[PDB]
């Protein structure tokens, strides 16, 4: 199909400014300065950032400004913040008699955010769960960055190679990631060992937490 | 109130047909018949399925058809295929901002296995954690399908607001989903209450677990 031309991706560090161009914008009939830019975060609907080239709806920071020059429009984001990491789209009320054309989209990555070691919290099975004749251990891994992490389990000092489920890291409200790994055991397995351990490896450093029956 | 409103999610089996609704089109000034539906697969730009209510662009199967009756517009998909699982957005041209406005999105799941309700295990704060002035509660939500849930916390009948984080559902090895919601609090407020409840709502049905200091 037809789309406005945008670069596929752009990146910058916090505090910097990024300009995203959108070409093919010139209308074919009336001088349409009807260019709008949208921001889209994963799993959410596109949000309007600017319209009629440079107007901002209420609630949108003035760090976002649009402009237009000939067959091209631009969106500049001043003072880049981690929350700006998202996809951006321009759109134009094209010469296609009563028709709107959209851009292919630009993915903005905010580089250079500080590394954060993960907080690791290990939970032993609850009394409630033991009474249902089941035992689950959960290793909660939070506030880390970058979002890649390796998780391993030990029963005493030996590797546990079955019953381990680890979720994919997801960004949370503070722009850092969280994930959890759980190990399902029988109550007999849990009591037949002196301790279990969750080892988390993040950017070369490994942290280990241990828990014992009580 | 959103200008356009649609169900958050719907699911259907392969072979059937389902209809996704969108309300609010008549109150958008200057919308006339500029109603479009977009389909969006993860990591990709939205793809136009229908425009001007019922026209289809080149390459869109005739399994997709749109309709508008008053303040509602609808997208009907017949002969559901696995590849139709995606997010669907209705939208409309808004004369007030000379821009396209989007509905909130509808996540459509094509049921590839039976619907599975979630196992919910709630964990109270680990001892070595309170020992260091932190009190995290973890609500583990596993083995559910489709992959979407809402989670609510209650600190003694009173809805909990701040300090809640829930991860985006992740597909595990058995092909079902898992997620966790943790609540961060101070040991003080942990003991300042009698019970804590984790309420998980999935496909209209809601389960609740509770823990109490001990």
């Amino acid at each position: 199909q037809t789309a406005l031309t945008q670069p596929a991706s752009v990146s910058g560090s916090p505090g910097q400014s990024i300009t995203v161009s959108c070409t093919g914008v010139s209308s074919i009939v009336g001088s349409y300065n009807l260019v709008s830019w949208y921001q889209q975060h994963p799993g959410k609907a596109p949000k309007l950032l600017t319209y009629e080239v440079n107007k901002r709806p209420s609630g949108v920071s003035d760090r976002f400004s649009g402009s237009k020059s000939g067959n091209s429009a631009s969106l500049t984001i001043s003072g880049l913040q981690a929350e700006d990491e998202a996809d951006y789209y321009c759109s134009s009320y094209d010469g296609s008699s009563t028709s709107v054309v959209f851009g292919g989209g630009t993915k903005l990555t905010v580089l250079g955010q500080p590394k954060a070691a993960p907080s690791v919290t290990l939970f032993p099975p609850s009394s409630e769960e033991l009474q249902a004749n089941k035992a689950t251990l959960v290793c909660l891994i939070s506030d880390f960055y970058p979002g890649a992490v390796t998780v391993a389990w030990k029963a005493d000092s030996s590797p546990v190679k079955a019953g381990v489920e680890t979720t994919k890291p997801s960004k949370q409200s503070n722009n850092k990631y969280a994930a959890s790994s759980y190990l399902s055991l029988t109550p007999e397995q849990w009591k037949s060992h002196r301790s279990y351990s969750c080892q988390v490896t993040h950017e070369g450093s490994t942290v280990e937490k241990t828990v014992a029956p009580t």
